[PDB]
């Protein structure tokens, strides 16, 4: 089996509560209908705390000009990469192995574009071996954590086929608040309310996966085994979510139809996942969502609610997903790892969890990424 | 074994010769020393033909303003994606299988950033199945073709581990001429000569790979088997090559030290590759470059020469690499596939080639990507 053997996450350090966002908005823009509507919505997201790499007194929030794309890149390098290094180091510490033994690095972000990519820098910071096998995923957004898991899972199975040890570091790093000034400016000029301003926060998170070959005493035993992962792209959904490039960074388009789409896509993806899993596809009970633990990427509050109802679950089933959302908001590709961390921590402290766990996240496409994890 | 079973490429249709580039440059810029130096270098690259998606009368070459990043994205969608669709379709045609049986898609570009990424569009254009397993690689540049091969190779071994059929479509798509207007403008303003203006052309290319499981009569037999792929990142080389984001796209920095670095990195990477290949690592003869066929990404004319001399090879050994460079220039992640295509075509027409073939490409990092292919 391929197993998860290390987990860690690191939210940015500075709170970006509703009062903080309002202060930023009103500092730079006079009252307009879109500004007032955004601020009203901002207080109703049911997010208690979001985090930014930028403190309230940082020039990012006070400067009169919108950051150039080059500045946005430099800010990601300055603030995002250290967050990623820390999360990665901590996941390697959780694993217990040595950086030298990492054979694969699978990285993901949708808040930076660079050549070389941030994964290259991370190899140096962490002291990974010169022949570590890197993949930097692009284009997927909120689907990215599970996507990285899917990719790493199969790469590790490939090493199992060769009979050699493999250990993958998965690293997700997102600094969406870098683009907050640009988004505010676009909202003011167009008067199109952009709820991205209300939902997103900064975070990095990491996993270590193992193919179980060449296990050493220093290594943590499997936390979960990864049984199967399956993506689905849905026709007729292209316009639903976009993160489009422009002169001052990326601009988010978040269609109001996402929660309703979620309610239809998630159960369809679940059925498809189970159907594609030979060890489970034949028994009828395996097609009942309540027979599994669940972790759902919280694209927004209404996304959790839509998934919850459509799958026949309770809010308590998704407690860890609501908790992650409430304390950190939507941190894009990192959120699913934050939720896994919460679930792991609860189990350590005595919680009763089911033996199978389903991960699900809606990403650009529209794509649904899923995975099934099992208790060892 | 994992095998290559389909190959195709498609350069853009419009020639961008020395006269054409000079016409474009002088149309928008009065003479300066850096302009004259660039144009002088341009006629010495030993590239006979480069191609652009933009014809001589296209507004891209006549507009008085520099394209915004949003326009650059739209242009890639308008011109790049069709190029990728055509190359992909042709590779699938070469393979002979059904688009529905493609299990994995591994895509790469360094001339577009989008959410969803261009791979998502390609799935729809080609009619790939809803659960096709996509990866869009980022951050690697000229290393990208071999990088995609490395990733696809391991993913397919992962399916072999599971005992199921796997067929990967690899697609590389590069439209660097989209950024030519921005690059010209930066060169005028800074007076920093940018040889990127002289080297790069537009192209898409594709491979189909198979893990050999569930082989159908309709499918082409292995062209090459992929034995092993090995990347190396070299410390102390970070600033040697960068493709950095800014308001109007990406800007290339091409250090004069690249050919010198190539001459050191390639033999080192070759030795590492063989050392890491169990079926070859023991015999002394296997560490001699002349005992293999070679395909080297032509970063520029001087890069080919540096690799040739350092490996003890002749220009004739690298004939297909020089040929690809001469007719198409540096097409970034697609060039290595163009060379494989040339080598396939020559062999089909009766040429004598060696049993083993090494692919090598210098990419951002600085990274060297390598692969060893064998005749079935
Ligand atoms: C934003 C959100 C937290 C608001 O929660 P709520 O107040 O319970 O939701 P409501 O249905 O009451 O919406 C309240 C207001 O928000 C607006 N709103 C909701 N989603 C919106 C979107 N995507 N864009 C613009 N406005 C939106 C509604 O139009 C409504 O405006 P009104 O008061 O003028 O009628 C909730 O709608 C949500 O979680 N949406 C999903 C966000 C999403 O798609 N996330 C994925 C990002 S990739
Ligand atoms: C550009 C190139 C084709 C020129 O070929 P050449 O004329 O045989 O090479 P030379 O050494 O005679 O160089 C001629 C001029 O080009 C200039 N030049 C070469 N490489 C350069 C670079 N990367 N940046 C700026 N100028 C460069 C030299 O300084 C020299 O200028 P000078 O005539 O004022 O002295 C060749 O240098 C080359 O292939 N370089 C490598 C390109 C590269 O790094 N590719 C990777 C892109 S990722």
């Amino acid at each position: 089996s391929v197993s998860i053997v290390g987990i860690a996450s690191r939210c940015a350090p500075h709170k970006l509560g509703a009062d903080e966002l309002e202060a930023i908005a009103r500092r730079h823009y006079s009252s307009t209908p879109s500004l007032e509507k955004m601020l009203e919505i901002n207080r109703k997201t049911r997010i208690d705390h979001r985090y930014s790499v930028f403190s309230s007194d940082h020039e990012h929030w006070h400067r009169p000009t919108i950051p150039s794309f080059s500045e946005c890149d430099s800010l990601f390098k300055e603030y995002g990469i250290p967050l990623a290094s820390a999360a990665s180091a901590r996941a390697i510490q959780d694993w217990g192995g040595v950086p030298d033994e990492i054979t694969h690095l699978v990285a993901v972000t949708c808040t930076n574009t660079a050549h070389p990519g941030f994964d290259s820098v991370l190899c140096r910071k962490l002291g990974l071996k010169c022949n570590v096998r890197r993949v930097l995923l692009h284009g997927i957004g909120c689907g990215g954590g599970i996507s990285a898991m899917r990719v790493a899972h199969e790469l590790l199975l490939g090493s199992t086929q060769q009979g050699v040890p493999a250990r993958a570091l998965i690293v997700a790093c997102e600094v969406p608040t870098v683009f907050a000034r640009s988004e505010l400016d676009i909202m003011d000029k167009t008067q199109d309310v952009n709820v991205a301003m209300c939902l997103f926060g900064d975070c990095a998170a990491a996993l270590v996966l193992s193919n179980g070959i060449g296990h050493k005493a220093s290594e943590q035993r499997p936390i979960w085994n990864i049984l199967n992962c399956e993506p689905t792209q849905f026709d007729g959904t292209e316009d639903i979510a976009h993160f489009n490039v422009h002169d001052k960074g990326y601009h988010a388009i978040i269609d109001k139809r996402i929660p309703q789409l979620t309610g239809k896509c998630v159960p369809a993806g679940f059925q498809s996942l189970i159907s594609s899993t030979p060890s489970l596809a034949l028994e009828e009970k395996n097609y009942v969502p309540s027979n599994y633990g669940w972790a759902v990427h919280p694209g927004g509050y209404a996304v959790l609610v839509a998934a919850q109802d459509a799958l026949g679950l309770t809010a308590d089933d998704l407690r860890a997903s609501y908790d992650a959302y409430r304390d950190g908001g939507n941190t894009i590709s990192t959120t699913i790892i934050r939720i896994l961390e919460k679930l792991r921590d609860e189990h350590k402290h005595g919680s009763n969890q089911k033996d199978k766990l389903v991960l699900a996240a809606i990403g650009h496409g529209i794509t649904l990424e899923t995975a099934i994890l099992t208790r060892p």
